[PDB]
């Protein structure tokens, strides 16, 4: 058993929680110890009730200092430095790390002071990382000896599982892409100050353009690919679930029926269970806690010379939050 | 001065006539007529007061069969039959149909029957048009035999004067377009039958993909791109304000820098009124109620290789009413 | 067994059907046959995915005349004339008037002449209907004689539950109601022509007041509380859950403790399954899907010398879609 | 000339500032300092652009030490310790502290170490404040002697100009009062941590009760009032303007003529340019821009018994921030 440790339990952490329990416990991992500076009865609350998600099928009790769910007692903790946790202790294998001020392998090295043999942030990293990993298209450079790893993006993980198959059996010279995307608590409700002056405008009445890094980040896990990929984001108003739509210059002349085809073939091989096809008259609604890295719409697909355009739907939440459980197994299983 | 009339004073109608007056009658028209089905007292509420375009800075009073605006008398008529209407009595020279019902030649020139000179139909129209016009792009294709003409689509209208500048100075070889547009009334509000699956879903929780026609429509406004662009669209959240997302392959090398000077120069020049050229951190609320066809967000601009990025900002409502009214113009002035 | 047939497959419909086997056939019910004049492949494809009520766990299939739920095959029909349906040659019981076009008993009893043995409207009925029913409240009423009845509305259906124990166990001199609740498919996107000048003005942008006869139709269910209440709704905008808000003139002293007292009693007796009581710090989203007609919030009670205010949330559209159940029982059951 | 500073940047302080120069600086009043801890440019961008109430139509520069309105030089501070501020310096009288951080006399005194004369708290204020605010209904109060006064809350300055009127004509015994209130920053997108547990939860997507002081605190405004109302809030999904609904029991019987006709005259009258009324079919955003502190709307009135509905819409930013401004002068002309 993988023995793991939560720093943060904001939506990111009580969503890998809520995916293992609903999951049946399915992953070699027992989460041990929760780190949060919130009232354990409130954390506890917001794990039973979620507007995007619903309600918890299990239960969950506060007795002491553990949270204690379907059974299981997890213990609770409450301090700023990761230096002065009891993660030593606790025997903590790995810190799925869920903050946002450890990002680099600089500052989330106070949890290894703290007693821990390994972290995965669950968001992009700082140049200093041992490695940055989409689960499914590049999991096999993992070393044993990696002790601070990135998990990259919940946008990195959609359009990387797209990029492969395509640029293996077709070959991708060029690519830029839109993701739309819904809000975050990032943004706001009614216009106040923001670092980023978009982002400063109410997130329920507009479309708004943002930066993002993750059509760079494919050269990170693709590095046959670096360079040749940006992007940006539209956030618009919904509370859950996007869309990549990757429009690229092809290497070769193709067909609508050839594209689609190839990425039928991956979903029902290589990359099963993390890239899915699909062919119904959805919308994104229909997506909502979807495990899924990526789901290609197949009736969305265009070509016009060497030019493709394919959309693949994404819950940013849930996916990424069964990723997180996914890539913790094969970073303790690495040679 | 041309005399208009105005047939269907819905969302369309009543933006035309808005833009009319708040712009200060710039324009050599005057609206003498309008024919609709409901009651005047209704139509004249929903003049002074708007959610998305806010409240009509003048006065409107119904007066025996007149409405009153701004102290001008305009005639209100209903009749569903186009032959049966006094447009001959009124000396209506232009129509402005906006039904939906009455988008061919052969349908729309009830009108002429009832006494009008010419129709301009608020819509993409049959394949019997005289003509189809972006007004700035190809209103000099217009003759004075023409008498039943399209003003093409708000989508259109935003698309057409980004290629043509890219288009001349630079070159298209292929492109494929997506609208990330606001709903409108054709959508629904809770799950119900449509004849879209897509669109019978709720416009107010979903990104929601949907065809349409705008991109290929670009080849009847320039026939030299005709067939060498499609695209789709995708409805979200917003009541009002939509963009376009323009991916294309340029014939030669280019920059950021080189893409955004077309676009600034044509801002300036041939397209001054038509095409604007925004460098401020904006989003979507920003540009209601702004009449351009088409700005230009120029810190949204990519360029990969020869793969380039293009993303342009239209009021889906007031660009193209304002339009109608440069459309009317052009088609009494044409030799 | 009692045999049902729908007639009108739009919200209504749909969520009585899908009540019934989501709540395992809990009812001696088989719906036997469904009459709609839509597509019958666009209404199985909104009976697998909705916004507002998620996907429905079962199974849908479509099969030459039939639609087949969960292994059950339902006839699908499609006549505007009930009184030309076969509801005799199907030996129906009971039919469920979800159209909104037969309200009295003189259009409703057509289906009668179609061969049917009773029918039950979904809606408030004309002056000339046996009866109108609050399930738990005055289904008592009911005669084997009866053959065209109302299930009242869904305003009604929450108010008259709190109303009964409360004038009970203390009595109510006088009350005035608010409703607060979600927007319908009546209201638009975007302002356009309506017969209500408030409601013809955007849903998604503002509270909007608009009239309610529920307050008043409490007098049909409960006589002795004739012309002793009146209200009215504001629609605001959320896609589904509403709240009553109910001020009243209480015909003694009283406490907030005495108020919630009597409500929690009545709750764990003779509305037991109807009437529900919460005291935890919940919002509108947690009541989505829920079944009650009434769910007190004890947190929210208030008292103001003999003024008196009760607050309970409903699901609009899922508590009367079950009752609709309910009172189907109960008029094949009475004597 | 008074001399003003305001103290905290956000909202309302901008809002306060806009009121001033769009009503033409009708208030001998110059705004000569503002203290923020952002960056002077954001604040600027933030004043020219705003979604809620527009674009603002003057000039605004940023220079040097300076942000210049319609050519007034405004001196840009940024210091955490009011003690530091150099107000003294600076000659002024009146701080409008609109942070949240000093909202009692013995923290606002810090303003008078740095030397201002006098403090007006733009929210309810502790016990130890030398007076409680509502413009229009008991500004009277105040003397040359008081130093830190509060000008109540939003929803306080809508209530008490509506109840002020009934008593003195009809006489109320006790009321209740819901206000249905648009999101505020306070709130959140998406559910996470706050110390209110209705408030953590989405606020785009449901109705959110939450506790208010605003019925308690018109006791303070009116005396003879004192412990006969109480209230509560419901948040809902709009991002500006709101409703006060109000139930009374009433000292004598009366009828909805004459409760609308105390209401008219006092329009009219005593209350002219701080309560109005209003007879026409008007939803929720036709308000918003109204300065009014609270504007009845006369087809909404109820009358059952003794009991009495009365409801006033309220732009509970806009009101707010020119009342800001009438106290101002009223403190500064006290005798
Ligand atoms: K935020
Ligand atoms: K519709
Ligand atoms: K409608
Ligand atoms: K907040």
């Amino acid at each position: 058993t993988i023995r793991v440790a939560i720093n943060g339990y904001g939506r990111i952490g009580r969503n890998i929680l809520r995916a293992h329990y609903e999951g049946g416990k399915s992953h070699d991992i027992e989460i041990v110890a929760i780190n949060d500076l919130g009232d354990p009865k409130t954390n506890a609350h917001l794990t039973r009730y979620d507007t995007a998600h619903g309600k918890f099928p299990g239960t969950v009790s506060v007795n002491g200092s553990y949270m204690v769910v379907n059974g299981d007692k997890i213990r609770v903790d409450a301090n700023r430095n990761p230096a002065q946790l009891p993660w030593g202790a606790l025997k903590v294998d790995v810190v799925l790390e869920c903050t946002g001020f450890f990002t680099t392998k600089e500052k989330a090295g106070a949890h290894i002071k703290g007693g821990a043999k390994k972290v995965i942030i669950s968001a992009p990293g700082g140049a200093d990382v041992d490695a940055t990993v989409v689960y499914g298209v590049n999991h096999g450079t993992l070393k044993s000896t990696d002790t601070v790893i990135s998990n990259a993006s919940c946008t990195t993980n959609c359009l990387a599982p797209l990029v492969k198959p395509l640029n293996d059996k077709l070959g991708l010279q060029d690519g830029l892409m839109t993701t739309v995307h819904a809000y975050t608590n990032n943004q706001v409700l009614t216009d106040v100050y923001h670092e980023d002056l978009r982002r400063a405008r109410s997130a329920t009445m507009s479309m708004i353009p943002t930066k993002t890094g993750a059509a760079a980040a494919v050269g990170d896990v693709l590095p046959e690919l670096d360079g040749k990929l940006n992007g940006y984001a539209i956030r618009v108003p919904t509370i859950n679930v996007s869309i990549v739509d990757l429009s690229f210059v092809a290497k070769r002349n193709t067909t609508v029926e050839e594209v689609n085809g190839i990425l039928k073939a991956a979903s029902e091989g290589e990359l099963k269970g993390i890239l899915d096809y699909n062919t119904e008259p959805l919308v994104s609604v229909d997506y909502n806690h979807d495990p899924a890295s990526s789901t290609v719409d197949a009736s969305l697909t265009k070509v016009s010379g060497r030019l493709v355009k394919v959309s693949s739907w994404y819950d940013n939440e849930w996916g990424f939050s069964n990723r997180m459980l996914d890539t913790t197994v094969a970073l303790m299983s690495a040679a």
